[PDB]
């Protein structure tokens, strides 16, 4: 049903006409809001509760009410707070409900709120107009400063301070490169900026970093320079070769392979539901959590209630302060908020289905981010399977793997994150994520090689880790799942038919995990080889109907626990976790963990807490990531190759046999058949389409802000 | 003067093979026999294939235009007609018109080759199958009429063989499963419960014995003693079906073709070329072969002119089994001693490679006296991957898109051994990276289901234990990173707890990078499930444009199982299993990890890869990395009929680490870019806007045409 569908523009609009009329005037378009104002920061779908939904999907029951969730910024008042407000019911809403206290247990400190655009906007005037011209001396000799500075530019960092309550953000300055990436031109200057106040006027600059040293203020600095105790070096504002560009010099060649659907496309997309002769599901994007799918049904049978992105994380080293503070909790800005338009042919097959996404964020109207998702089938040029017999009997049987794919890409500053869920006709599911886009760069002063690699002119490639977190609500043959751990061992035995001789007996080992903690594995420890969620049920051969989680992760090694900050993303700590699903444990991180991870608005280690995971509705949680030491070949961009991570969800005695066997595209023939004949196999039936083939739609592109 | 053009890594042609055969026939002093009919007592040309050039000479030719080296071939010859019958390895050249033949056996090995090390001939298997079906199985006719539909001769029944044949060096006794022959699908599942330990050391098959029998869960001392028991009542007997329907039985999908899978086509020109053993793209050039036993290999790999790696080449495949029954419980298959090339098979167009791949034949003289030809053995194609190599969308300050969809160059062969269908891959990325892949599909070696099961796998069909096994494969990677002389580096990370420099009250966990130089062979020998440097890479003395050594990172992609424990005498035969990764001084006497002759005497192996790792520097030398890659397999229902690929994609990457000064892809023709201020719908701004207006037009397809079956 149109049940897990993100909110229509119409829906978004009408929640707003409510919120506005029913929060009094004195409410502001968050576009232009100052901290001490009341504004609505986000209106997005409030996902239904699970029980109420299944009821409606499986057993007639009418459908749970369709409800928004507005995050409201309550600045204008003596005790300013943030408030999560459920609104509804949709399409024509009548009620509203502060749920804040329910969830966290008290109000939301106002300093956990995400920085607004207008806030950045103000912060830049405080620098571009009031702090930088103090050093218009130095900046002219270092970096082409002209009065009053539209050649330079800023980039936020990580958490914003050192202990809770702080709202002080280190910014770098970079040249405002035209039509290409600025992230590689760290002008050498970093600035701590305390913007904790509700009055921007009282914002200060607690610190300043230049070519290796720290000065309490900007005058403090420009002075120390003008005294000739500081060696300026002129940084070139211009260049050639990828450092400075993306447009390739080399001109177009013969076009690259195109895939097309000879007989027309073999899947559909209505609303946000996807349907192919193997899979149905519903897809979507959470403004902050990012992309998610639900009600994944493989040939009518539900495999998972939910797979979704929880969080994404990035944790730096560095020369500089702004780098060596920096840990972004990117959901803190928002994977959905920052899903960019997909470029037809580049991001996705020219012939994918490209779907729009709507949102109301920091505004009062909804806007659309066109071509936000793509769905497509993709021949892999690979057997799903195959056998060829020359022994005893002559036959061949195999099948080319085509795969179904849904994808969106989130561009958050330097990074373009690639989010893939892919659907194998073996009944398997792959989640992949890819880090591409630009890197974050420092400016380079000598004391370096512990903090990364010179990738350029003046440019340090600043070491970091990536990590990402997924919710996997497997309902293996319905809710009650257990969790098993199969692996392996050798055992010195006698050889039965020569007990004088020894053999090394290979054995499987199985073990049921009964307790939330026995199924929480840290990065650094050993996962077992075979690990799955079972049902009480068995398949025909008497084997716990099961789905296996096989992880593709290169231990993006974790910020140690001893840090004050770590509870902001305690999931980085874990390779894998399973818990009892619970409406009150609905997410792994939250938009609010960004600006105060010392007071986690949600701390994941909580979820794990001496409970049974024996015949309960379980949910597994997977972390995926790698170490990234940037190197020259990351210029201009980091590439996808090798940097795919995630996991496989694989059938494991779930079925009675490989369901591909019932496949429509299986190919089979014997030594004694005419393999060249169209009704021995259909490959030998070239005709297929009429005219000159793949009919192609005229190119367009989403656009920008 | 001369870059040197010769293709000296191309495997032998038919002519060439014939030539060598002719040469040998004559110089062997009759008594010589065709392999496909040889008795143990005979003399026999087992293999003849390419001999690879020594490396000095090759590069001399290829780099400094020197004259190329003698093209030679290796002959394996079983001398069974004598008092100390030996196997011998013979070099024969120089092709095309040979005129010399030298015995290299003793030089390579330190003495002659114990005769029993030799693989088992198609004859030997035939002779065995007679001893079985014609002098033994009748002694139990009764049983088999009852359980197993038997008559004169058995004919509905079929054998299959296990790995190490015996329990010491010197043993040649194989445990032989027996199974229902099946029309047009896998006999492997339909194991009847009988298993025979044939002793076939003797060169006189008359003297061959059966030393033990196993029916359905008990050991009898001989098929005669089993009739004794059978008819005297004392043997409870399980009746296992001849026939059936579905997965355990068929392979034919019972379903009509749907509409059509998606089809990949190069909408103008292809974009690479194959010319003999040599492939060439805009970015990449390399030669590709097939060892008979070692299997697929490529050589002389060149990214934009520059050679990255001299050789990459599967060295060996393993399969270690657990079980209830004597077959499965001691089966440690060492698949090269059958041969990954030998058992290569034809790629079925439209399935095993895209339809419009370029396919290619593969000639061989094996257990024969005239060369023969696997048709379509290799395929080469440009797979678009559906997925950017890189992109960046900019909404912030500056409005631009720049990106490029990864398209990729693949080279595939599949060895089919018994049940196994190994897909071998080598994949070339526009980034300048090289991905090795490996799959296992096909059917699964199974046992008759009986008793302790769960300790040895899952039941997977009626009477059918999908037994537990591990996989391993070994690879040779002779990088030669901008030069022969390389070192190996090991970078990783660490967190240092420090006080925040600008607020000394507080701490931070300070992220740092750790570069450590690996200087001795043993410091770069990493064992299974272990300490493994996140960034491990081989590099040059020479540095890039920003001062960092020029390097290639080896990124492993394995899930390996517990190796065979080292306390087994048999362990030595695949010592490479116990390593994820090694790096050694590359040598002419260290050419292969394994040996076709290891398989039948791992107790005294022909090669023991652990020998390559001796107190030796790897500080600036010719360096060859050795990646072991694989995993554990507990079969299950969805392995029926075939184990599927999805998720068993094992192997590794070769990834460029400060080898360049920028990403090569910056220069790709297929790159795309536009500014906000432009129309991206206009053909001159965007190559892709021009695809509808023009390119479209799919080609007419070649008529399908499979390359059929052997004998
Ligand atoms: C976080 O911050 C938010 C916003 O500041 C809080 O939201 C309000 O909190 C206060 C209590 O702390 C409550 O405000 C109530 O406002 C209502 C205003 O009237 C409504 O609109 C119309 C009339 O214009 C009516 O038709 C509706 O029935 C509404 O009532 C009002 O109902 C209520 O009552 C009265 O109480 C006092 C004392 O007598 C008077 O000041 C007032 O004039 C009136 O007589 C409150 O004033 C309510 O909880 C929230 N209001 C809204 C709109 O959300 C959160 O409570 C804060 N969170 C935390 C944890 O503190
Ligand atoms: C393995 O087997 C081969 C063949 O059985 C052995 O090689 C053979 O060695 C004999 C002598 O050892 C050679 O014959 C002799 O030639 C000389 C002069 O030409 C002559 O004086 C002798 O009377 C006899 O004719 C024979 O040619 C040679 N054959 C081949 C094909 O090389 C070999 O020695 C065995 N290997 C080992 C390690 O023992
Ligand atoms: C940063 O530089 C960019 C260009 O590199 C500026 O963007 C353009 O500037 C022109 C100036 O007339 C204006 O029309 C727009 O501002 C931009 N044009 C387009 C087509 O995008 C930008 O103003 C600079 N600085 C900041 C802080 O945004
Ligand atoms: C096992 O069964 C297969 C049936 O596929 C037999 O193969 C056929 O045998 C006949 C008689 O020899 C041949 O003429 C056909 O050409 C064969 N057909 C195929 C498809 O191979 C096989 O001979 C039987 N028995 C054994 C021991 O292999
Ligand atoms: O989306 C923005 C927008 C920023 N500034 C512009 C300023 C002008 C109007 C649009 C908002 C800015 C910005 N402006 N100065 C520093 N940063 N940052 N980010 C951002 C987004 C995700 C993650 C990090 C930053
Ligand atoms: O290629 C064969 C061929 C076998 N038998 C042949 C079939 C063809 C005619 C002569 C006898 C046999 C065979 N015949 N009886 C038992 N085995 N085996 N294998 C084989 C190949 C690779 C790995 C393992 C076995
Ligand atoms: C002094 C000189 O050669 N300057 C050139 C300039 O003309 C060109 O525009 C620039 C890219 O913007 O590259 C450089
Ligand atoms: C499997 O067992 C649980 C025991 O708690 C039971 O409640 C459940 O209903 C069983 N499954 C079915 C289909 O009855
Ligand atoms: C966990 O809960 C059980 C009650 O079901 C209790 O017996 C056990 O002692 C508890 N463990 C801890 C560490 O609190
Ligand atoms: C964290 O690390 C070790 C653990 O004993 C210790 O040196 C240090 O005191 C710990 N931090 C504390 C107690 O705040
Ligand atoms: C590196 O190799 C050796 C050191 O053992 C030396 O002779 C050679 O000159 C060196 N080359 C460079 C570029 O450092
Ligand atoms: C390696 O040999 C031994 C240890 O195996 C040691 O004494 C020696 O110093 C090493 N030799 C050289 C030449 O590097
Ligand atoms: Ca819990
Ligand atoms: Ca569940
Ligand atoms: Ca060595
Ligand atoms: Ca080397
Ligand atoms: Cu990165
Ligand atoms: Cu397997």
């Amino acid at each position: 049903s149109q049940l897990f569908a993100d909110l229509s523009r119409e829906e978004l609009t009408a929640v707003m006409r409510f919120l506005t009329q029913r929060l009094g005037p004195g409410l502001v378009d968050a576009a232009q809001a100052r901290p001490s104002d009341n504004c609505v920061f986000s209106v997005e779908l409030q996902l239904p509760p699970k029980a109420a939904a299944l009821a409606h999907l499986d057993r007639g029951s009418p459908p749970p009410a369709r409800e928004a969730l507005a995050i409201v910024f309550f600045g204008r008042q003596p005790q300013p707070n943030v408030s999560e407000l459920v609104v509804g019911p949709l399409p024509h809403p009548s009620y509203m409900r502060d749920v804040t206290v329910e969830r966290h247990g008290g109000p939301l400190p106002y300093h956990r709120r995400p920085v607004l655009f207008q806030e950045y906007l103000d912060i830049d005037q405080m620098i571009f107009n009031r702090e930088l011209p103090q050093a218009s001396g130095l900046l002219h000799h270092c970096c082409f400063y002209k009065h009053r500075g539209r050649n330079l530019v800023t980039m936020t960092t990580a958490p914003r301070g050192l202990q809770s309550g702080d709202r002080a953000t280190w910014f770098g300055l970079y040249y405002n490169i035209s039509g290409a990436g600025f992230f590689l031109h760290h002008v050498g200057l970093e600035l701590l900026v305390n913007h904790k106040a509700l009055d921007p006027a009282r914002w200060t600059i607690q610190k300043v970093f230049y070519q290796g040293r720290y000065y309490d203020s900007l005058a403090q600095l420009e002075a120390q320079f003008e005294a000739g105790l500081v060696n300026v070096v002129l940084i070139p504002d211009n260049g050639t070769g990828g450092s400075w560009s993306l447009k390739s010099p080399v001109p177009p060649g013969p076009a690259p392979p195109l895939q097309f659907y000879p007989q027309g496309p073999r899947f559909s997309v209505q609303g946000s539901r996807v349907a192919s002769s193997l899979w149905t599901f519903s897809f979507g994007l959470g403004a902050f959590s990012g992309p998610r799918i639900f009600d994944v049904r493989f040939q009518g049978e539900r495999l998972v209630y939910e797979i979704s992105l929880q969080e994404a994380l990035a944790i730096y080293g560095g020369n500089s302060p702004a780098a060596m503070t920096t840990r972004y909790v990117d959901g803190g800005f928002g994977m959905g908020k920052y899903t960019t338009p997909l470029t037809r042919g580049v991001d996705c097959p020219y012939l994918a289905t490209y779907v729009d996404w709507h949102f109301l964020l920091e505004s009062q109207a909804p806007k659309t981010i066109r071509d936000a998702f793509c769905v497509f089938e993709q021949n892999q040029g690979l057997p799903l399977r195959r056998h060829h017999s020359d022994l005893y009997s002559h036959y061949f049987g195999g099948l080319a793997e085509t795969v179904l794919v849904v994808r969106s890409m989130s561009t958050l500053l330097n990074y373009d994150y690639v989010w893939d869920t892919v659907f194998h006709p073996s009944g398997a599911i792959e989640i992949r994520f890819y880090a591409t886009g630009y890197i974050s760069s420092a400016f380079l002063f000598g004391a370096t090689g512990k903090y990364g690699n010179q990738v350029s002119e003046h440019t340090l490639g600043t070491v970091h880790t990536h990590s990402a977190h997924f919710k996997v609500d497997l309902d293996v043959a319905g809710l009650e799942n257990w969790v098993w751990a199969e692996d392996m061992v050798f055992v010195p035995m006698a050889v039965p038919w020569s007990p004088e001789h020894q053999l090394q007996r290979l054995q499987v080992t199985r073990k049921l995990l009964e307790m939330e903690e026995q199924a929480a594995f840290l990065v650094g420890s050993a996962t077992p080889r075979y690990l799955y969620l079972a049902s009480n049920h068995s398949n025909k051969w008497g084997h716990p109907r099961g789905y296996r989680i096989q992880m593709l992760s290169f231990a993006g090694e974790p910020l140690p626990q001893n840090s004050s900050m770590a509870r902001g993303f305690s999931w980085e700590r874990y390779q894998l976790a399973v818990t009892q699903r619970k409406e009150e444990e609905p997410s792994s991180s939250s938009v609010f963990n960004q600006n105060d991870p010392w007071a986690p608005t949600v701390d994941f280690s909580d979820f794990i807490n001496n409970e049974t995971i024996a015949g309960k509705d379980l949910v597994a949680w997977v972390t995926a990531g790698f170490l990234h030491i940037p190197h020259a070949e990351d210029i201009p961009n980091t590439v996808t190759v090798g940097n795919g991570v995630g996991f496989f969800l694989r059938p494991y005695n779930f079925f009675d046999e490989d369901p591909s066997f019932y496949s429509a595209d299986s190919i089979y023939f014997r030594g004694d058949q005419d393999a060249g004949a169209c009704e021995v196999n259909p490959l030998a039936c070239l005709p297929q389409a009429a005219a000159c083939a793949p009919d192609l739609p005229a190119f367009s592109h989403g656009g920008f802000s």
